[PDB]
């Protein structure tokens, strides 16, 4: 588990990227977003998350807005 | 996706396993469950899901109650 910030997120398509200090960007899909409410993220939002490896490569899991 | 049947799920602990015919049971955590319903599952419940690799090995992602 670790922290990063949302780099960008396309609300219509429901995906974007989390930027990591000193590391590679991590893909995030709306299905990973935790909590109640409409599943979206805004640029600059601080998040915690896990990285998992799927058939398309690394992606975020368990994305919590801080 | 992929289909399976919940083998067991402990709603206090927040996890269980999904049985996959002719394959290994897959760990499922509550954070993977989709929908506005309670993030719980029950024995025998049919689900669709993605297998991803986490730091402890294979686990379910994108778990939808059918
Ligand atoms: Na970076």
């Amino acid at each position: 588990m670790q922290e990063g910030k949302v780099k960008w997120f396309n609300n219509e398509k429901g995906y974007g990227f989390i930027e990591v200090e000193g590391g590679s960007d991590v893909f995030v899909h709306f299905t990973a977003i935790q909590g109640e409410g409409f599943k979206t993220l805004e640029e600059g939002q601080e998040v915690s998350f896990e990285i998992v490896q799927g058939n398309r490569g690394p992606q975020a899991a368990n994305v919590v807005k801080l």
